[PDB]
């Protein structure tokens, strides 16, 4: 069964109607959050094995919009259970998306890739 | 700027109106294309290194729908336009797999491999 993808920029990824784009040019969390920003998207957020089953092919290691306050996304909201399995790797307050559904913990200052993501409405 | 992209089955990514899905189970190039024509698509096809240029975050290599039977040639019959790809002699074969960034590998076709499908409309 067919169906539209989207919105989403042309030069982005879309599945399942979120966006997707990675970027090689390495920053800090805060400095990759701010570039997503820039571009009207946020870091990655995961809230769906179903919905982002993609992720399972996403290799290497990119910044996600996950937090400790001494964890939750960017936008406030919790992290729901039975979705990240969180490793210790350096310590810190941030967080690293790896496959498959994993999240690795990193200093928010170390520069690392990253993924922003998109979706209107 | 925003617009949507597809249409594309739902499992399906979507970029710039083509579809795309990963096939992890190995299969020689015979068998992957009769498992892309099951679900009404065909093994990668490469024309556009703008249209497809994501194509160069693709990891490891998978096959194609490129084919010996002449030049080379797609499934569809027609031929690989110049000036896309990259072609390296890897095995004795027929057939070619697509490897990032625009490189195809000859193959022998009957090699086990992951695939890629694609539709388009
Ligand atoms: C950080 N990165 C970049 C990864 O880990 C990388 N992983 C693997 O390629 C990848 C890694 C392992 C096994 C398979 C793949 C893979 C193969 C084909 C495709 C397919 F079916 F999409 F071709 C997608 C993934 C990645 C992850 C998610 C999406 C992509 N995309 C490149 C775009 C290609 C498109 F044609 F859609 F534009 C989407 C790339």
């Amino acid at each position: 069964t067919e169906s539209y993808c989207g919105p989403c920029p042309k030069n982005w990824i879309c599945y399942k109607n979120n966006c997707y784009q990675f970027f090689d040019e390495e920053k800090n969390w805060y400095e990759s959050q701010a570039s997503c920003m820039s571009q009207n998207a946020s870091l990655l957020k995961v809230y769906s094995k179903e919905d982002q089953d993609l992720l399972k092919l996403v290799k290497s290691y990119h910044w996600m919009g996950l937090v400790h306050i001494p964890w939750q996304w960017e936008d406030g909201s919790s992290l729901s259970p039975n979705l990240l399995t969180i490793i210790e790797m350096q310590k810190g307050d941030c967080a690293l998306y790896a496959s498959s559904f994993k999240g690795y913990i990193e200093n928010c200052s170390t520069p690392n890739t990253y993924i922003c993501m998109q979706r209107t409405v």
